[PDB]
């Protein structure tokens, strides 16, 4: 199986398998069932914005999510990345819907990694920036149901040429590059990534939601991992 | 008064004010008295870097000081900074010698800040990256012992045409835009900076550090600040 | 006098001092007789976006503005900036309205800067980004009638509470920290500036125009430096 | 066949093929061929740098090779990129040994891309910087003879345990990522490339050279490119 360090913005309350009882974001370490959650406000139709943090000095994982003139929600977890990713790794954006669905637009997303070894300024760097998606993306490995172009958003789960959300959808996008998020002789090793979302439900409830994620390099969507699962677990266990 | 947090590379222990009986590396807020330290095996004549790091969400202050092949001293520290800074600070570097002294020699020094307001990707930031330091450096506000110009280095402390130190030295280097540190209506705000040094110590014992300071903008030298006050503090309370 | 270099988005035709007779872009090579120009086909009431870049390599100084879905306006001028300014200089903005008038309002601003000198790996850089201008903006000098604060926004010439331009304006805005712009042993010295703009004209005909500029580090506002001459030059000449 | 623009250090005199008669750097276009070249004084075995930029406004492709405190090489040419390379490119290092050998040995690379489309503050950017290369490099792709590791370095060419260039080696090194160097609807598009080398060179006459191009996404060492062809060309046409 595939190694998945995640942060979800889960829209859905599965509350069978762990959810609290409504809209939260979460870190997710080899398991949908979030180490630590955050109550989260969702705005049903406004842009918002993302933004995950990580230092191997603090070995401390943080995100923040919010939506303009609004309370923000934050969610951090102590977790060395040491012990639980390979030290080459894949990062990307994940999204998907169920029974009840929602769209899970993308219109920005960058990401800096930085690895200080021991010697003198002695730095590696990997950024990248996405505000325009175009048809063919070829620095982007897109799985699923994703696709590129539509206004130059990237739309991770399927949508209609009216614009309407489909159930039953689960899509990804990865960065092409493989990034060396930690390594034995690093003295500080860090990353950011941000992105802004936009996710329209225009059914019932929304679901089921999106998730920054690091992964194993070969990673691919896990069969049956829709809704709940968020495309990137095979169970929920 | 001025409002200082630091941190420290203090070199010479001053037991008799609450230094560690050995070389070490402390984050002092508003006192020389650290509010916490860590053991530094320092190391006389070789090259050393310094990173320090910051952001809201976790509100640590961190710091790791290391040299080439050689184990890293870390420290850390929770502390807001809205309750203790003013919105608009200065960020500088600061050393000094007493009886006792040594070179503390700044080969190079970055910084790098950015606040994320309530709004879409509306980030503020400021970056500067200093590894050559010329005669008429503008950009610095220097005090003190401080200058510029040879080989290119910044000189914090007073050293002799011959390169030997001198003791009784503060200096001290200062940015010389304002930095925006921190903001009511912000997201994020985030600081991290790096410095190479170079301390090299011909007589007894090493002394008595450098330090990185975040100030208010109007900050100089307090009188009679050199020795075990680092050109930070009036006095050791 | 001061020594001024600038790119202008010149919204008003003077043509009895050189000016196309249309809204035009140029480049201003210590006169408002600009040395270049190319036509620009301006829009009321739109954002816009500029870019203005240089090299020492090149020794050629290019801008760029646009609107969304438009063509561009492109001017470019041949100019090795070292024998025209001084080593130590300061960036800014400036606009005016003089008979006729409009709203000079800067939405975000941001700068590179960079000197490579004769070292392995020495570079010098400063770089700053504003999206978010607020009330008391301490790394921005203010002249004339510039203000900051009104949506978070810079406007340059001055506004009524109500929104509407008034004529016979003139404003400013430097960065606070002086920028060292090229050097005797530098291999490569670059900038880069970028500015989101929203020109908007109620009355007959939109005037006077905006302006990236750099200059000596102490320059000001020429008296009478309304309308035509941009805030920038004491006359036509 | 394969499309590669090329800024060579070319440090053997080819002269039957274009090659004027002494080291040189040159601006390849689908062609060993120069089309624009400069007198370079190499200097064997010490380190140097190169710089290269370009920008869609000017379209001019510019280079600059120089070593401490020395005087550098500087070429330039005219050159829209659109009209020569595929929208999405990958870019890379490329060195080679005929008869006569030396070290190409690159200490660090570093490269910055954007695209500025239509749309406010709408930017693409990718960036990577290489001080410290691994034995398990993988976001590079190596061709040939190029190894990594050897003092964290990037042997572009063949090199014996004992530390002497081999004759007859080919090497090649390009990022993981495709770049997206261009695009129908781009306001602004540009890159810049550093990197430092070490041309070592213990027989006779130093050869043949190191290059930094960029080519189809799935480009590949030609057969029979030793020597004086760089590793790019096929022939010498
Ligand atoms: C012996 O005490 C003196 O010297 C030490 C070491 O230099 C300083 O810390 C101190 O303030 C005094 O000046
Ligand atoms: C003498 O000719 C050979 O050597 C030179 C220099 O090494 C190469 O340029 C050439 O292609 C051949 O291999
Ligand atoms: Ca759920
Ligand atoms: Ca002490
Ligand atoms: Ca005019
Ligand atoms: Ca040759
Ligand atoms: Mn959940
Ligand atoms: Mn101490
Ligand atoms: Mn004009
Ligand atoms: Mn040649």
């Amino acid at each position: 199986a595939d190694t998945i360090v995640a942060v979800e913005l889960d829209t859905y309350p599965n509350t069978d398998i762990g959810d609290p009882s409504y809209p939260h974001i979460g870190i997710d370490i080899k398991s949908v069932r979030s180490k630590k959650t955050a109550k989260w406000n969702m705005q049903n139709g406004k842009v918002g914005t993302a933004h995950i943090i990580y230092n191997s000095v603090d070995k401390r994982l943080s995100a923040v999510v919010s939506y303009p003139n609004a309370d923000s929600a934050t969610v951090s977890y102590d977790v060395d990345l040491d012990n639980v990713l390979p030290e080459w790794v894949r990062v990307g954006l994940s999204a998907s819907t169920g029974l009840y669905k929602e769209t899970n637009t993308i219109l920005s997303w960058s990401f800096t990694s930085k690895l200080k070894s021991n010697s003198t300024h002695e730095t590696n760097a990997l950024h990248f920036m996405f505000n325009q998606f175009s048809k063919d993306q070829k620095d982007l490995i897109l799985q699923g149901d994703a696709t590129t172009g539509t206004d130059g958003n990237l739309e991770l789960t399927r949508v209609s040429s009216n614009g309407s959300p489909q159930g039953s959808s689960v899509g990804r996008a990865l960065f092409y590059a493989p990034v060396h998020i930690w390594e034995s002789s690093a003295v500080v090793a860090s990353f950011e990534a941000t992105f802004t979302f936009l996710i329209k439900s225009p059914d019932s409830h929304p679901a089921d939601g999106i998730a920054f994620f690091i992964s194993n390099i070969d990673s691919s969507i896990p069969s049956g991992s829709t809704g709940r699962l968020l495309g990137l677990f095979p169970d929920a266990n």
